[PDB]
């Protein structure tokens, strides 16, 4: 594809707008939000996570007015969706000391978001190579140790819903020239969130010749994962908490050969 | 809905000047300022806080001087917290950091926000957990249903009252809120420390990508905020939301509409 | 007052040079730059600190040269904490890390602030307990309400004497301050780990939107700081206040104004 | 004397690859940690095996036969697998009574490189009576001077699983046609924060426009990405490394 | 000295490379580097440090080619610390982070400073305790009173002896060092992690505000670094300073003065 002008006038341009949930687990029916309270396994050789113990990429494909011109995603608005419900201390949580308010949302967290023309291409990587990842979850199939550091067979496309899970994957570098994506990984046990909202900022989806995203079959590509941290109740046992995450992206209309 | 062009002459401008108490639950008569102590209920399901433990959202609506057409646009903002000081108090009844040791200061999860805007800043509820009985004298999302815990669009509201709306179930609706500029963080766990910074010398430009500021409806100017700064652990360990008073200073102009 | 041109020439300019030491409360002959061991009250009802317990806001006025209109316009700002590697003593009488450790370093909470001004810093009093009952010898918030916990509009003070306003009531009022440029930054809790920068190489500019720095009325310039370092923490456990003294340069040059 | 840049289509190219970690290896199953870490009784009795011992890595990438050289204009790298440090399921040790697992965590080195020819180290010694072992590449003849300063210790970063991380640094004296970035977050309790985005690029070109230039038609990459250490069940710490991508683009460049 | 111009042609530049090594206190002939394990006094007056136990500031003092009028002008410096990786040692006779763990790595309190100028760097004392009684072959503040807490400006001296000035009671002179660029960091607290950034790609400009940098007197650069670390924990829990050396690059040209 060669791309050539924009198109202007009134009807040349438009917005998305859309919020994705996460999807963290969900154990029961009132933990929407949740994962299931996490197991350690006693050695590498046996570690199986139940599906509802892991978090999974959330994805969206929203279509476009339907048009050779193409929709060219320009910016992007996102914000984590609430942030303050984080301060509710006194829900069935582990105290911080004695008499002590209970202890926050807190820990391992990753923020991750793209805006794409086509699916988020995928790269497998595996903590550990044994571990048997549960049915309804898609995972890096034919395994070996060198999937602990890179085995390039395990290529996916985040092409689904509460499938991929988050620890087996991360967007493919070596791919994904039609997608924008940004991520953090903030580990530890200690790790503190901070998570900043308002309605001011923007983020320019242009590459360094000004051409941003463009929307394959009039689709565009939304995907997210908002892992806040874990929650501790009384018993001391954790789960992971998450967000949802709006996007609010403006297009336009691309010529292109 | 069509904006043309800012009015100039010394007559063109005006400012707002104001503070903002913050509304933390004040649970006696000499704890202005302060939560209830927090406890915590054994389950989700019989999570019911009490009002005076419960933060709420500020906000004060500024009539400005009748214009009529013109109105009111919102062009910079300065704004600071109010006694970042009084947090150096740590030998008032407070938890000694250890043997001998002064008193803990306050500190852990804080929330601070603040917003302008030409209308009421516009809320969606989000809960930690859909099963919370949000107390009396509070407005809530209503009809929370599982969803609620991560998005249920049916939580709309305007932040149109004091010492009602929960920090802890609203946050600014993303979807909504074109007329308004909000800022917010979230620094959350037990071990987080305020950093709290004071200037005379920071401004926000409140304009959009336009060049358009907030506009006033009415001659209505809306300020909203919320400055959580931490808990403060008393001797038992108890421990109560503390929270401070905003500064806001507004400049604003005369702007054509039709 | 209507502000005109910069005057220029080889004495159009003047610096001022000088540090302002801190006020910590200094609770004997040997402690210059501490307080008084912290003891806390067993109520909010009980809370009155001693004199020494409660370190103080430093101020200085400096007499410029005499000009009369013309006055003296405060431009630039240099300023640095002095004795930074002090806090590197981790050998003198303080409570070990762990079995067989060093000193805990001085830590915690800090309050590091600094202002100049062509007046005297206007102060807006903020009570963390508005029944604390504070000591003969301080300026304190008078008529204390539960109101002065957040916001009594009636505790208006001027920064206009040392050893005297305590950090802990007073911040610098929003509201006016008008003539003074300030910067400050409280990071309190007990883990708070001190991070001081120093270099000549840095300056502050000190003139607003519209060009115009602080105008110094009478020809003095203000200059007002806090640097709490944070706590020291003795052998016994029991910790005191530490802070350091703030080095000022500032460049002024003279500006006609009308009224 | 460098001359003027080559255009047209054919005079750009572009490097893309993966660096994995060399951590240590120390069974079959355990690629990209470390074996367990043990200490010393002494200073004098430190003597730690291979498999302990973090190396750097390092690609030799071959470019289009070429006087011309290939010139290293911009880098796009980051860490590949952030996520999988979110296993907090695997055997690990227990935050507190029925928590999850800590993560990995602690002591972090991050670095990489890129450059016309191999990489130039300078060795520095935490205790110059360190052993290192059979295998590894290490400062010769050290001296209680090799623990501040000892010029003696220079290398080359001319093989893979060799050159411990502990022992090395890049040169500062030297590395011209090299340019390095390496960042070391230190302590018991550092936390991992880590970034990817596919629109961030590093400029390699020096002050005058210059970026590396390829001898022989050679690229070289060196990377160490030590996230910090997994803690198991029993308590004993191995270090976790990932690995890292990188994307070069080179161009044709005139010179005498 | 009024500054006239710079000279220009090949011969008119030069640059000066070298390392400074730490001076911590090597207290045997197997810690260079380190100092003495650190024991605490029981009194501020019984405070008694003996010499091996304190860093002290490194300098060098760089003669360039002889020019005479013309000053070599130190224009620009590269730097960065030597070794970092060497703290990634957590198998030599350190203390567990817990049972079966690794050795406790380099942490705690650091300074970290370098400094160019043309002339010694100029200093200003500092003491923490006015009572610390500093020992023998040190050079440190004489005639200490309690006011040498805070600021007692009879403290003056020039760097100008290598292992002789302790950190902890000397820091730049801000008064003066007009003819010196100098930058430190002090970072306090047991729990501090050190950060340490190395990279060939980074440049400081040490000109002023007016484009002159330092005038190198005599033909003389003088550069200065302290590199404290933190502190290596023994398996006994005794912990002692860990210092690594400073890369400097620095370009100089003619510049004639009058």
């Amino acid at each position: 594809v060669e791309v050539l002008e924009v198109k202007t006038g009134v009807d040349s341009i438009t917005e998305v707008e859309c919020f994705l949930t996460p999807e963290m687990g969900d154990p029961d029916e009132h933990l929407r939000g949740f994962s299931k309270s996490i197991s350690i396994s006693d050695t590498f050789e046996s570690d199986s996570p139940n599906r509802d113990m892991l978090p999974c990429y959330s994805v969206a494909r929203i279509p476009l007015p339907n048009l050779i011109l193409m929709w060219e995603a320009v910016t992007l608005k996102t914000e984590v969706i609430g942030v303050t419900s984080l301060m509710n201390v006194h829900s069935n949580g582990q105290a911080t000391h004695d008499n002590g308010a209970g202890k926050p949302v807190q820990g391992t967290s990753f923020h991750f978001f793209s805006v794409g023309g086509e699916a988020l291409e995928l790269q497998g990587v595996l903590f550990n190579y044994r571990t048997k990842y549960p049915d309804g979850t898609i995972f890096p199939k034919n395994a070996t140790v060198q999937s602990q550091v890179m085995n390039t067979e395990h290529k996916a496309y985040l092409d689904k819903n509460k499938a991929y899970p988050v620890e087996c994957w991360v967007p493919d570098p070596t791919r994904n020239e039609n997608t924008r994506y940004f991520g953090t990984l903030t580990g530890g046990e200690n790790v503190m969130p901070v998570l900043h909202i308002t309605n001011t900022a923007t983020t320019v989806l242009l590459d360094e010749f000004g051409v941003g995203p463009l929307c394959k079959g009039d689709n565009l590509y939304l995907s997210a994962v908002d892992v806040c941290g874990m929650f501790t109740n009384r018993s001391g046992s954790q789960q992971w908490r998450g967000l949802s995450r709006y996007f609010k992206v403006q297009l336009r209309k691309r010529r292109v050969k």
